Parts: structure tokens; sequence; C-alpha cells
């Protein structure tokens, strides 16, 4: 048998939800009972490489995820692996003398390989960018004709946030209302220079609390929390209208009030989940605490807040000035383990990085210490890229496995 | 004038909801948006002791808390007042020569002394037995001939939780639907004894927090919480029917289903409030999972747990050897601050104080020192109670000013 490798890398950003996605109306095709809106943020620190390979000499499909082979067995891997091979083609590189007929594809294993930029233990979702990486690798690949939105469609099945990391900017997605799926899809609101003012900064909390995944948690909402279906039908239609507009005009008072609020709505039909599903801590409380504070000591509001399924908070500044100050007040609050290079403690951007009274009147009291484990500075980003730098590929293009 | 006094001396125990109220229509006449069902306690450092008294030479209503003077001059006091004067009959003591015409009561003015036994800075509701305190001892001096739903009605104008303690047991307030207000009143619908077996522990939670009051949080739900209205109209109504059937036959396992899921969707309203409110916090999550562990390693539930407008948590066992188990289940979990008297960390009852590997089954780790202040243990209690043992008096029976 034959014994070439074709490879594909790619790089696809995290997203954020500032309206969320919380139950599903359907476990195998992952269709959700309301739509959701994202920020696509920045890639540094924050998204997902991945690295995909055909060669007729793979006896199996194989997986690699930060170094350690896993499973492919379970549903998710096994739908999207499925959705993506059944749209395959045609492909031919000419110079290494490689054809593969559509029909191969039946029959060619693959291997991937997988690196999260975001530290493991520190729990943001690896899960969107990478299922979204997956499908967009696979797709460059196996030659599939298909746009960002439709190839939308297959990410979803892996992970329903990962439909929306298939965009930069501000994404939408929308929940669809055929029992196929077919128009359960993302769309792009607007792209990533819109509102470019926006910096984003992610508190990662300590807490050795392991948290309930999203995918259990919210099946356990939608069966035993009675205020999710109110939510869905009444709260979430009308607060994805606002969004768009205010993400169109740039209302940051809008934008923030409908972050904050939808954020709390997320965590409040949590709490009244049997059992109760706890994601936020005292932490995460005095974050809010201070970004509410913050808001109300500067008349307009310069900070909004949201947190997914874990403590994490995600704080999302006006502009950059309000970064700087915001990030200082944050040190503040927040200070560091001890012996600590803030090198180590304050990732990302490098410029407001490098840069005071007017600020305590802001935020008030000192925490104790080491309550974050570390800050991480964003912005909104663009979509996923194919790397053509083969330095990058995790896969060694001979052997294809991992380097 | 004349300087004869007469004084009446009342015990009022405070009470617990297991059906929460939260939220108002009516601000003035202090009527809710839905029904609430509670449990009295037992007196012991729990009720409120209260002195009223009468004379034709106090110049000035005046009222004293806890040794210290306050203002009458709000209109919660102002509104007990003046309906319980409304309702003032004529009064003879003939011993001691005391004629009080009903018209005498619109210029008589009153002297109240009051005692709170639950310590101040620990956060339980004084409000509660309190103005039903005031209300019962008044009415008992004035001659009011009204029966104790009746009098709910005006506790209730001092605040909302004081109606449900002019009876022992189990008690409901109806919401009522009269715009006047005088339908909604309390009833009992089991006495102390009917349950008896339910043993109660509270938890004090450490917290220098200042909670939102509660009527100024329920307020704002009703303001900005868009569930808060769903929970009213549909969730509660029903919770509300299923609560008394479980109270009528004992059916410990529905009534710990209702407990704690009402509780926590009360506190998810609190969420879900903007700002929101948070009330609990992470000892009272550790307690709400060392209960929900607790259950799971018993099969049918042994514990329920309720949380008010603040981090307390109120425990409720389905019987005594539950009690016995938890109490030292929650000594384990919950070590004291060094060098701390037993006798000082947990108060009540005195016989299940007085009382080991198969029970750190049931709650699995440890916790740091101190995060509780104290335990009190109580039960299921009677009504009110005059005293009329003038020791007891918190007023000078011929000055009528505290002793
Ligand atoms: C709380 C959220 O982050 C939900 C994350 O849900 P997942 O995308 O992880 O769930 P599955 O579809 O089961 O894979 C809010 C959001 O991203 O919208
Ligand atoms: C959370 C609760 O304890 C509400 C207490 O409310 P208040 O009775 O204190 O409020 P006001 O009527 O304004 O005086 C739940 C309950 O007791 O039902």
């Amino acid at each position: 048998e034959e014994k070439w490798v074709v490879m594909v890398t790619a790089q696809t950003p995290t997203n954020i939800a500032v309206i969320k996605y919380w139950g599903k109306r359907d476990e195998v095709r992952i269709l959700p009972i309301n739509d959701s809106i994202s920020v696509t943020l920045d890639p540094d620190h924050l998204c997902t490489l991945t690295t995909v390979a055909v060669s007729p000499s793979f006896d199996r499909d194989r997986m690699w995820l930060n170094g350690k082979e896993i499973s492919l067995s379970g549903s998710r891997y096994q739908n999207c692996l499925r959705e993506i091979r059944s749209r395959a083609d045609d492909v031919e590189d000419k110079e290494k003398g490689i054809k593969i007929a559509k029909k191969d594809w039946e029959k060619l294993h693959l291997h991937i390989a997988s690196h999260n930029n975001f530290p493991t233990a520190a729990g943001l979702a690896s899960s969107a960018a990478g299922f979204a990486c997956l499908v967009f690798a696979l797709a460059k690949l196996m030659n599939v004709n298909e746009d960002p939105s439709q190839l939308s469609a297959i990410a979803r099945q892996g992970s329903g946030s990962a439909c929306r990391s298939l965009f930069g900017g501000f994404v939408k997605w929308n929940m669809g209302n055929k029992e196929d799926g077919s128009d359960s899809v993302a769309v792009q609101l607007v792209d990533d220079k819109h509102w470019d003012d926006l910096v984003i900064i992610i508190a990662v909390v300590s807490s050795r609390q392991k948290e309930t995944s999203s995918t259990s948690g919210m099946r356990e909402s939608v069966e035993t929390s009675l205020l999710l279906q109110h939510r869905a039908k009444e709260v979430v239609p009308v607060r994805i209208l606002q969004m768009e507009e205010a993400i169109k005009n740039r209302d940051f008072t809008s934008f923030t009030k409908l972050t904050c609020s939808d954020s709390n709505q997320f965590h409040a039909v949590c709490m009244d989940t049997s059992p109760p599903i706890f994601y936020m801590n005292d932490t995460s409380h005095r974050i809010i605490s201070l970004v509410e504070k913050w808001n109300r000591s500067a008349g307009t509001p310069e900070i909004a807040y949201t947190f997914d399924a874990g403590p994490n908070a995600v704080m999302i500044a006006r502009n950059r000035k309000v970064a700087v100050e915001l990030l200082q007040g944050l040190l503040y609050c927040f200070p560091p383990k001890p012996d600590t290079d803030m090198k180590s403690y304050v990732l990302g951007d490098t410029s407001i990085v490098k840069e005071p009274q007017g600020i305590k009147d802001k935020i008030g009291s000192q925490d104790q210490k080491g309550e974050v484990s570390y800050f991480i500075c964003s912005r909104p980003g663009r979509g996923p890229v194919v790397l053509q730098d083969q330095t990058q590929a995790l896969l060694h293009p001979q052997t294809g496995l991992p380097k």
C-alpha cells in the first residue's frame, strides 16, 4: 500500500457568548432552544491549532489533544467525521502525484493532532475552538464545497458553541426550525473591525471545585428548571434583537445591560436546576460588584461582564483607556501569589499591560491575595485561518504521527 | 394628670418560609404576588419578647429595641399603630381603678420595649417575630375583639412575614384578591404537634458582606427580574397545593423536593435581578452540597434546606436520629474557631447536642475552620403567648420606661 500523506493545519479562535446558549431541543443534532450571539476573540493565548492528515497507510482514525491520544469513539467526534466525510470530494495534489477519488474517502482513515493554547486546568471552552478547527481543517483537506455557514452546521454537531467560531467578529447562531437541523447555523453579524475599540479581559479564577459540564448541566436544566422555558420563549428572542441593534450601532450601554443581565439570568437558570448548579463563586461575585460599582461611579457604563460554565470572569471594556484603568484596578483588588512574575500573571496584548488614587475611587477595597490565577487581555478577532508554514504543523509530514 | 400604667408582655416566635414570599403588588398595604407557607419555630434562642404600656402621663409614642430607643416615625410602625388603635375598645382594670374609654385611645400614647433573642449581627428576621409581637401584645392591651387571623392582617402591614407568626405549626399567608387587603391573612394549616418529629438546625454563617434588605431587594426584583412574574403566576400556586398535601400527610420526600427547590428558585430570582442580589455565599453552597450528597447516600431524603435573605442555612431533619447524625456531620465539616466552648457553638434543645466513620460516609471532606459562627437547634413551635410573670416585663411597672 501507498504511503503519501496529505495534511492541513488550521488555527481557530474561541468565542464568548453575550446572549447565552443553554438547553437543547435535540441532543443528537445539537439544536438549541434559543438563538445565541457571541464575540470571536483574537487568537493569542486563546486559539486552538489543529493538523489533520490522511494516508492510505493509516489503519485507524486517531486523534491527539495536547500530546495525549484520545478516543474518537464518542458521538460528537463520530458525528462530525461522518458529516464532513459525506461531503468530501475529489482531491488532487499534482506535485506529489496524489489523486483521491470521492469514493476513496469512505475508507481513508485520518490522523488529527490538536493543541489548545488556553491552559487546560484554567477553564476555557476548549470544545468550541476545537470542533470548529477540526471541521474547518477537514473541509480544506477533503475539498468540501461549502461556505462557512454550512460548515457551521457540521461543527455544531461536535459542540453547539463551536459553530459560532467559524466567523470573526460578532456571530449569531440561529436556532433554526427544521427537524433536520439544516438551518441551525451561524452567521456573521459584523466583522472584527466594526467595533475594534472593545478590549476584553478574562480573569481566570482560582477554584478546585470541578464544574458540571455544560452538556450535562444544560440537560439537567431542560429537565428540571421551571424558569428555562420562559427564558427561551419570552426573554431571549427580544434580547437577540436588541443585541443585534446594539452591535450595529455600537451602543455600549445597551450592550452592557444585555450582556450582564443575560449572563446573570443563565446563572439563575442554573440555580433553579435540581440539583442546583453553581458555576460562579465568591470571587466571581466580587468581580461583578467591582464592575457594578465602577460603572455607577462613572455615570455611563464603561465595563460589561459575562460568565460561562465556570467562575472565570469575562470583562469587556468600552475602549482602551478604560482597559488600562481597569487592569490597574484589578491588580489592586486581586494582588498575586507571593513572588509572581507579572509577565506570567497578565498575558495578552502588550501595549495595555505596560501602563493611582483616582482609580481607588472606583473600586474601593482590596481583597485577599491570590483569588485570581491570572488575567488575559484580548480583542474581537477574525475567524479561522489555514497555516501554510509547515513548521507549525503538529503531525510529522512523513509518519503522520505527532511531532 | 393621672399616672397609672397598664402594660402587657408577650412572647412571639419567629417563622421560616418553606414556600417563599418575594415581591409585593402593594407597597403600602403589603400584599404579596403569591401565597407563602412557613413553619413557626420553638421560641428558644429565636423568639422576640415585647412589653407594651399605656399611661396618660406618656407625652410621646416611644419604642426601645434591645436597649436602644428607635424611631416609630416610619410607615411600618405608623401603619400597625394606626390599625390596631382604630380597633381599640373599652378597657377596665377594677383592682387598679382604671377605666379607658374607647375614645381615650385616640390620645393615649404608648411605650414599647422589645428584645430579640436572636443575636443582632447574626442575621435572623427580627422583623417577623417583632411586628407580630407588637400587634399581638397591643391587641391584648387595647381589648381588640379580633381573632389571630384578623390580627394577622395588621401585623402584615408591619412586615409581610410577620403575619405568619400569629400561629404555631405550619402557616399559610394567603395572597388575597381584595384591594383593601382584608383577605390577605395567615391561617394555620396544622399545629406544632402534627409533625413533631421534625428537627431544625440553623447554621449562622460567618459573613461581613452586608445584605440587601428583603424589602428593597424584592422591590428591585419586581422591577427588574423577568422570571419573577412567571414564578408567581405559574410555579408557586402549584407548589402551595403540593406543600399543603405534603404537610397534611407528612410526606417528607415531597416536602424536601419543594423546600429545596423553592429556596433555590427564590435565589435564582435574586440573581436575575438587576443589579443581581447574592444572598448565599460559598459556605451556603457547601452546605447545600453536603445536604444533597447526604440525601443521595441515604436513598430516601433525610434533610431539607432553605435560605432566606442571607447566607444562613436552615436545615430540616426528618427526625431526631437524623438530627444527631447531621449535627456530628456538621461539626466535622465546620470545625469551630480555635478555643471555642461547644456550649456556645451549638445552642438549642440539649438532648440532641449531648450525642464516627459511618457518618464520614455521607459528607466526605472537611472544610477550613470557622466558616460557621454557630448552630441553633429548634423544632416546630406553638404561636405567641402572653407572659403573666411581671419579672419578665421589659418596662418598669411605674415609670413605663425600660428596666
Ligand atoms: C454556557 C455556554 O458556554 C454554553 C456552552 O455549551 P457547549 O457548547 O459546551 O455545549 P454542547 O453543545 O453540549 O457541546 C454559553 C454559550 O457558549 O452560549
Ligand atoms: C426572603 C423572605 O424571608 C422574605 C422576607 O420578607 P419581609 O417580610 O422581611 O419583607 P417586608 O414585607 O417588606 O417587611 C421569604 C419569606 O419569609 O417568605
